[PDB]
RNA sequence: GGUGUUGACUGUUGAAUCUCAUGGCAACACC
């Protein structure tokens, strides 16, 4: 999963 | 309040990565 925060990209696993 | 680190969930695609989309707080450290 590809998580998001304060607009930023965040790649975490699937 | 600013900076750094960590992380769950929906759709489509395709096929171990990358890009795009959802939600929106929490924890730890430093100044």
């Amino acid at each position: 999963r590809v998580r998001t925060r304060g607009k930023r990209r965040i790649r975490r696993x699937p």
